[PDB]
């Protein structure tokens, strides 16, 4: 009885139902399939049970917050619509994408689509002109990190800008505040939305704001070591100085060593003899375990925001999966 | 002096102002040339000119209006930076499209970010929940009315939902309905708007929503004549049987000459002695006559609901522009 399989019992039927009541409104019949597979192709559903979570913890009940959970898993899966055209990724939860089944420009008017039924949701809250706000705070946040993410890639894309703009160089802190925007900042968010859908005390809504994007932060980097050391490799083919262990490596790595690791980020096409050299590299000035003390560090952080919110006792167990503690 | 110049001197430059205003909010300094580009690349600022002149009709001022100029503005060039990306259109305004200068993928962030700035104008509205709300609403017309214009179409694409779902017939009530979203909604709620930034008046807010709309649809067929009789045959080449003209034709074309003009229109790529051919069908039947005539029952319907605007001379002005009275 994880707390993730409790709470998808418990919540899980009426988040669905949100989901699907704000994207089927106006929504025609022919296009109805294309609109609600995003929806239907099954995710952890882990945003929108913190989001309910919160709610209860603070007020004892979660249902007042459906609307803000609703918001806040289609703020998700908006993201991963245009993501996946952007990666021209082919396959998401084991199924094709929208992208794929449907044509990467249906895909668009689908996205298009998901943003008005967040906007729905929006005006059904118990506070439409706050939760408004925090939302395009929140979408442009997201925005931002992705821009940056990809700017921060050392080679691999066709978009003059994505080529163009890349940044010369990517620090720690760099990725620090790239992915409290990509990762984080919707994770705060689906903490504080439950707490304002019932609550007016600003002290606990800003808590749960930096209680989930310490918590965001963490799962990322733990995240980053996974797609490094694992598929061997994986963000090292993608040629991503994103990426903690990276972004870690290359502020420790004497100038040589520095310069051999970028230039197989930079390779067009990176082979497996690259990806053990660039590991060997990273483990060489210990980067995976300073990846994972920096995860533990959000990780504490996050604890500390917790303690401030009252029976808080299924957060801390959500807190644990989402950082994948047992894990780390 | 005709209106659109006397307009823009008036109005011109505050309307500039607040697009980047908008469009500035949070904006990082590497991504501010991209993202303010399609606002810089000119452009006949109808939409705004137009809910300016309803508001100033209706109470004397227009600044107050400024927000929801903004609003339909941004609208029509969020409504752009997508159409560009699915049309892979390389021009616009005799310049490079967003896509086209700095890539289809940073277009789509570029895009994404427009919809938050609309959400920032929404809120700096006199009325942040009703233009949420007509703001979610317009949007999902826009929408629908791109994919059904999409899907009236006779071959072209490659998207497998854009294949898959083509419609078997469009007869013209389907192609008005399509116009009436694509095209009319957003005309029609730049008068609106323009009216609810000044005015509770509920029966004038109506009035000019209907104005617009029927403005619009003229508007559009008005294109679509154009778009036939010319460069010489562009819809008919782009495979559209969402034109005026042609839905007009194929609604009194008799059994052999329908499927010939059908065809046509569904030829892989169309060569210019089917251009001439299709055009003969069209004019075999009147159809060029019959869609001027359905444009102009649309402006004298127009004209109808304008009649109820107080003090609406510039608005009489500028629909005799927008629907080109002139040319036809
Ligand atoms: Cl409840
Ligand atoms: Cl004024």
């Amino acid at each position: 009885m994880d707390v993730v399989s409790r709470l998808h019992q418990k919540y899980g039927a009426e988040v669905e139902k949100a989901l699907v009541r704000y994207l089927s409104i106006g929504l025609a019949e022919d296009f109805r399939e294309a609109v609600l597979y995003q929806v239907k192709t099954g995710g952890k559903r882990l945003r929108p049970l913190l989001t309910l979570a919160a709610a209860e913890a603070v007020s004892g009940q979660w249902r007042p917050a459906l609307p803000a959970a609703a918001i806040v898993e289609l703020i998700h899966n908006y993201s991963l619509i245009y993501d996946d055209i952007i990666d021209r990724g082919d396959v998401r939860r084991g199924l094709p994408t929208v992208r794929k089944a449907f044509g990467d420009n249906a895909a668009i008017l689908v996205g298009i689509w998901y943003r008005e039924a967040i906007e729905e949701a929006v005006l059904d809250t118990p506070k439409p002109t706050l939760f408004a706000k925090e939302v395009a705070e929140v979408i442009k946040a997201i925005d931002e990190g992705e821009r940056l993410d990809i700017l921060f890639e050392a080679a691999g894309r066709s978009d003059p800008y994505f080529v163009q703009a890349r940044w010369r160089e990517v620090t720690l802190d760099d990725y620090i505040k790239m992915v409290s925007l990509k990762t984080g900042a919707l994770i705060a968010a689906a903490a504080k939305w439950g707490v304002l859908s019932v609550s007016d005390d600003r002290g606990l809504a800003e808590a749960a704001w930096n209680f989930g994007m310490a918590a965001g932060v963490a799962f990322q980097i733990i995240d980053d070591v996974l797609d490094i050391y694992g598929e061997i490799g994986k963000d090292i083919k993608e040629h991503k100085r994103g990426n903690a262990v990276v972004a870690v490596a290359l502020s420790h790595l004497g100038e040589g060593e520095r310069r051999r690791l970028l230039e197989i980020l930079a390779r067009e096409v990176v082979e497996e003899a690259d990806v053990r050299e660039a590991v060997a590299l990273l483990d060489s000035v210990g980067a995976r375990e300073e990846a994972l003390r920096l995860a533990a560090r959000y990780r504490e952080e996050a604890e500390r925001h917790l303690a401030k919110i009252p029976n808080n006792g299924t957060l801390k167990e959500l807190l644990d999966f989402i950082v994948a503690r047992e894990y780390a």
